[PDB]
C-alpha cells in the first residue's frame, strides 16, 4: 500500500537524512526550489536612458526570449512605468540578468558539460560547487529488498521532450483525449532516455498538473543512488540511463495520459549505443555523398530524457533533405562544410552549449539558443531536438532553413574564394529584401540571412503549392535563389 510503502522507504533513508548536515539540507532546498532574480536589483543597475528604453519596448514582439523571460520583463517594466536593432541588443544583454539559479536546468540544459562557457563566471563556478556536493551526498542505494518491490513516479510535460509533438498531443477537439496518430509518433522511436539532472520521484503516483500527460513509472536498480525527500519523494543521482519498456494510453477520471513504463540501467550502456549509431550514420552519408572514408560530419550531442529519438530523427531528417534538394547541390555545399571540418550536430542539449557555437562566440550576449543555427565560423549545422520552430511542420523543415545559411555562404565563397563573404550581403539580395522581404514568412523579416533561408526552405517544401507561393509573391527573390544553386551546381 501507498503508505507502507513511503514508511519503508522513509525509514531505508532515516540514518542518511538524520545524518545531513544544514548545509546539505539546504542545498537540497535549492535543488528543489530555483532562486529567483531581484527586480529591484536589475532596476537600480538601470540608467535613465535606458529605463526610458525599456518602458517602450514591446517585450511581447521579441522572438529570441521564452515566456518566461517576457514575465519577468514585463514586471520589470511595470514597476518602471510606475523591434528596433538598438532594443535587441539591450533586451540581449538583459536577458544575461534574469536567469534563475537553478541546478536542475544548468544540468539539463548542459547535459551535464557544466564547464561550458554560456553563464556567467561567477555562477558557473557555484553550480559546480553545488552539484560536486550533492554528488557526494548521494552515496546510499535503494539496494535489494526494495528496487523490485517498489515503483517510483514522475509527471512529465511532453514538451519538455519534443515540443514539435507536443503542439499536437491533446485531441483538439477533445480536452480529455490524446491524439492516437501523435501518440504513435511520440512512441515509435522512443526506446531509451538519459537522466543528466537529478530526477526528483514520487514514491507514490500523483495526479498531474494540467499541462502534464506523460505519466512516468520506472524501475530503480538495486545499485541506483538517491535520497528521501519530504512527504514522499525520492531525489535520484544524475546520470542515470533508461531503457523503455512501454508506452500506452491510460485513462484516470476520464482523462488520458501516456504511461511510460521505464527501467534504470548504467548510463555507460545508453551512451554506447548512442557512439555506435554516430559510427554508423557517418559510415552510411560518406558512402551516399561521396564523402572521404573516415570523415566525421555527423555529431550526437544526447544527453537528455527523448535521447534515442534523437538519434533515429537524425536519419529521417538527412532522408527528408536528400529527398527535397537537388544531389549536386547537396554534395557540393557539404564538401565545402567538410573542407573547413563542419558538422551536422543534433542535440538536446542548448546550443550554447555546443562547442561549434561557443568556440566562436565568446560573449554570451551574443550566443543564441533556438531550434536551429548554422555557424560559418565552423561551418556547422545545429539542430536542437526539443523545440518547435515557430512556423515549421516538422524539424526537418528546420534542417533545410540551416542548410540554405550553407548555400548562402558557399554561394559567397565561390564570389570571392580569397575574402569570404554571404551573397546575402551583395548589393543585389540586398535590395531583393529591401522590397520583398515582408512576403513570406514572418520570422524571414528578420534579416537578409533569414530572408533566404527561409525562402530557401519554402521552395524545397514538400507542398508544392509553398514553392508555388515563394515564386508568385516572392519572385526575384526566388529567381536570385535559383541562380544561385545554377551557379553552384555548374562549379
Ligand atoms: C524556437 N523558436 C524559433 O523558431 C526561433 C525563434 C527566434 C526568432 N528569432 C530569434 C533570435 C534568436 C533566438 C531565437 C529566435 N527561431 C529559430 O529557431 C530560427 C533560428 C535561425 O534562424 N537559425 O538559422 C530557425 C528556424 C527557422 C528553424
Ligand atoms: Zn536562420
Amino acid at each position: 500500500s501507498r503508505y507502507e510503502k513511503w514508511e519503508k522507504i522513509k525509514q531505508h533513508y532515516q540514518h542518511w537524512s538524520d545524518s545531513l548536515s544544514e548545509e546539505g539540507r539546504g542545498l537540497l532546498k535549492k535543488l528543489q526550489i530555483p532562486i529567483e532574480p531581484k527586480k529591484d536589483d536589475i532596476i537600480h543597475s538601470l540608467s535613465q536612458e535606458e529605463k526610458e528604453l525599456l518602458k517602450r519596448i514591446q517585450i511581447d514582439s521579441s522572438d529570441f526570449l521564452s515566456t518566461e523571460e517576457k514575465e519577468f520583463l514585463k514586471k520589470l517594466q511595470i514597476d518602471i512605468r510606475d523591434l528596433s536593432e538598438k532594443e535587441k541588443e539591450f533586451l540581449k544583454k538583459l536577458k544575461l540578468d534574469i536567469q534563475p539559479y537553478d541546478i536542475n536546468q544548468r544540468l539539463q540544459d548542459t547535459g551535464g558539460l557544466i564547464d561550458s562557457p554560456s553563464i556567467n563566471l561567477d555562477v558557473r563556478k557555484q553550480y559546480k560547487r553545488d552539484i560536486q556536493n550533492i554528488d557526494a551526498l548521494l552515496h546510499q542505494s535503494i539496494g535489494s529488498t526494495l528496487y523490485n518491490k517498489i515503483y517510483l513516479y514522475e509527471n512529465m510535460n511532453i514538451n519538455n521532450l519534443t515540443a514539435t509533438l507536443g503542439a499536437d498531443l491533446v485531441d483538439s477537439t477533445d480536452n480529455t483525449k490524446i491524439n492516437r496518430g501523435i501518440f504513435n509518433e511520440f512512441k515509435k522511436n522512443f526506446k531509451y532516455s538519459i537522466s543528466s539532472n537529478y530526477m526528483i520521484v514520487d514514491i507514490n503516483e500523483r495526479p498531474a498538473l494540467d499541462n502534464e500527460r506523460l505519466k512516468w513509472r520506472i524501475q530503480l536498480s538495486p545499485d541506483t543512488r538517491a535520497g528521501y525527500l519530504e512527504n514522499g519523494k525520492l531525489i535520484l543521482q544524475r546520470n542515470i540511463g533508461l531503457e523503455i519498456k512501454d508506452v500506452q494510453i491510460i485513462k484516470q477520471s476520464e482523462k488520458e495520459y501516456i504511461r511510460i513504463d521505464a527501467k534504470v540501467v548504467p548510463k555507460s550502456k545508453i551512451d554506447t549505443k548512442i557512439q555506435e549509431a554516430q559510427l554508423n550514420i557517418n559510415q552510411e552519408w560518406n558512402k551516399a555523398l561521396g564523402l572521404p572514408k573516415y570523415t566525421k560530419l555527423i555529431t550526437f550531442n544526447v544527453h537528455n530524457r527523448y535521447a534515442s529519438n534523437i538519434v533515429e530523427s537524425a536519419y529521417l531528417i538527412l532522408n527528408e533533405w536528400k529527398n527535397n534538394i537537388q544531389s549536386d547541390l547537396i554534395k557540393k555545399v557539404t564538401n565545402y562544410l567538410v573542407d573547413g571540418n563542419g558538422r551536422f550536430v543534433f542535440t538536446d542539449i542548448t546550443l550554447p552549449n555546443i562547442a561549434e557555437q561557443y568556440t566562436h562566440q565568446d560573449e554570451i550576449y551574443e550566443q543564441v539558443h533556438s531550434k536551429g543555427l548554422y555557424v560559418p565560423e565552423s561551418r556547422s549545422i545545429l539542430l536542437h531536438g526539443p523545440s518547435k520552430g515557430v512556423e515549421l511542420r516538422n524539424d526537418s523543415e528546420g534542417f533545410i532553413h540551416e542548410f540554405g545559411h550553407a548555400v548562402d555562404d558557399y554561394a559567397g565563397y565561390l564570389l570571392d574564394k580569397n575574402q569570404s563573404d554571404l551573397v546575402t550581403n551583395s548589393k543585389k539580395f540586398i535590395d531583393i529584401f529591401k522590397e520583398e522581404g515582408s512576403n513570406l514568412t514572418s520570422y524571414g523579416r528578420t534579416n537578409e540571412a533569414e530572408f533566404f533561408a527561409e525562402a530557401f526552405r519554402l521552395m524545397h517544401s514538400t507542398d508544392h503549392a509553398e514553392r508555388l507561393k515563394v515564386q508568385k509573391n516572392a519572385p526575384k527573390t526566388f529567381q536570385f535563389i535559383n541562380d544561385q544553386i545554377k551557379f553552384i551546381i555548374n562549379s
